[PDB]
C-alpha cells in the first residue's frame, strides 16, 4: 500500500511543475518579444503584450507549482518511509494536486489575485491533515 | 534514534514552510490591499500602506522559508535512510532553524538589510556541517 | 551499490543550491552599496554597480539553483529507496548538473536570457527520462 501510493506522486506532480516548465518557458522562448525595444534584458513591463500577462504568469505558473510541492514532497516523503497508510496517502495527491491546479489554473487566466482565493485554502488544508498523519504515526513506530 | 530524529523535523517546518506562509496569506489578503486604483491586478511599489512592508514581508518570510529549506531537506534526506547519529541529528534541525528563523523574522521587521547578516551566517555553515557529516556515513558505507 | 549512486547528489548539489546560496550573500551583504541613496531597503536597481548586476547574479543563480533540485531530488528520492541501479542513477545526476551548470552560469553572465536556451533542455530533458526511469521500475517493485 505504501511504495505505490508514491508512485503517481512522481508522475503528477512532474507534470505539475517540471511539465508546466517545459511548456511556459518553451512556450516563451518562441514568441520572444524580447530583445525588446532595444535592451540587454530584466525589468519585465515595457509594453502590456511581452510582459504583464507573461511575468505574472512565468512568476505564479512557477509560484504555484513551487509553494505546494516541497509541503508534499517532504512532509509525506519523510513519512513514506517508515511504513505509513494507503487511502490516507492517495487522498492528498487528490487534495494537493487537485487543490493546486485549480489554484494555479484560475490565478493565471484572470488576472486578479482575489481569484486565488478559493483553492489557495485548499492547498493549506491537506498540510493540516499531512502534517500530524506523519507525527502520530512516527510516534507510534517508537 | 533515527526515525524520531527526522520525527520533530516536520514539524518544524510545516509552521515554518507551512504556519508562516499560512498567516502571511491570511492576514495580508484579509486587509487585502489589493484592487488597487482600479488595476488589473499585478505590480506592488506604489502606497507605503499598501505593499512596502508587505511586498517586503511577505516575499520576506517566502524567499527565507524556500533557501534554508533546500539543502536541509535534500541534504538530510539522501543521508537519513542510511544510519545517522542523535546528537547529529539533533543540532541540524536546532541550528538550521534558529540559524534561520532569528534570520527571518530579522530581515522582517527592520526593512535593513545589515540584520540578516549575523544569523544568515549562523545558518550557511550547518549545510557544510550536514555536507561532511553526510559525506562521511556516505563514505563508511563504501 | 544504490548508495554509491546517492552519495555525491547530497554533495556536488552543495555546490549548487547552498555554496551558490552562500558565495552570492557572503558576497552581496559584504559588496553592498545598500543603506542605498538614503534607503530603508526593498528597490534594488538605481545605479548598475549597485544594483542591476548584483539584484539579477544573486537571483539568476538562485532561480536556477531552485528548479534543478526538485525533478532531480525529489524524483531520485521517491524511486531510490526501492532498488534502482548505478549506472542510471549516475547518467541522470552527472547529466543534469553538467546541464543546469551551464544554464545557470550562462544567463548568470550575459546578462541577456537567450543565451540559457541552450542547456536548459538539456536539464530538461533529463527530467523527462528520470520521470519515466521512476515509474517503470516502480512498476517493477509491485
Ligand atoms: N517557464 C520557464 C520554466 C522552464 C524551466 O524549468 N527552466 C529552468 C531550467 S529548464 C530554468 O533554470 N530556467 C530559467 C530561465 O528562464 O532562464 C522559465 O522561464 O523559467
Ligand atoms: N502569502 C502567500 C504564501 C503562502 C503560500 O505558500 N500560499 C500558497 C498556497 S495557496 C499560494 O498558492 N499563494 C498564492 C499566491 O500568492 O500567488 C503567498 O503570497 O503566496
Ligand atoms: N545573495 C544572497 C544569497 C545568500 C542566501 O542564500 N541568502 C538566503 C539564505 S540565508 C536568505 O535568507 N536571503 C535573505 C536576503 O537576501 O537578505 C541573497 O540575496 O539572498
Amino acid at each position: 500500500p505504501a511504495l505505490p501510493a508514491f508512485l503517481l506522486c512522481s508522475t503528477l506532480l512532474v507534470i505539475k511543475m517540471y511539465v508546466v516548465a517545459i511548456i511556459t518557458g518553451q512556450v516563451r522562448l518562441r514568441k520572444k518579444a524580447f530583445a525588446n525595444p532595444e535592451d540587454a534584458l530584466r525589468h519585465g513591463g515595457p509594453q502590456y503584450c511581452r510582459s504583464d500577462p507573461d511575468v505574472e504568469r512565468c512568476l505564479r505558473a512557477h509560484r504555484n507549482d513551487m509553494e505546494t510541492i516541497y509541503p508534499f514532497l517532504f512532509l509525506g516523503f519523510v513519512y513514506s518511509f517508515l511504513g505509513p497508510n494507503p487511502f490516507v496517502a492517495w487522498m492528498h495527491f487528490l487534495v494537493f494536486l487537485v487543490g493546486r491546479v485549480a489554484h494555479t489554473v484560475a490565478y493565471l487566466g484572470k488576472l486578479r489575485a482575489p481569484i486565488r482565493s478559493v483553492t489557495y485554502t485548499l492547498a493549506q488544508l491537506p498540510c493540516a491533515s499531512m502534517a500530524l498523519q506523519i507525527l502520530w504515526e512516527a510516534a507510534r513506530h517508537l
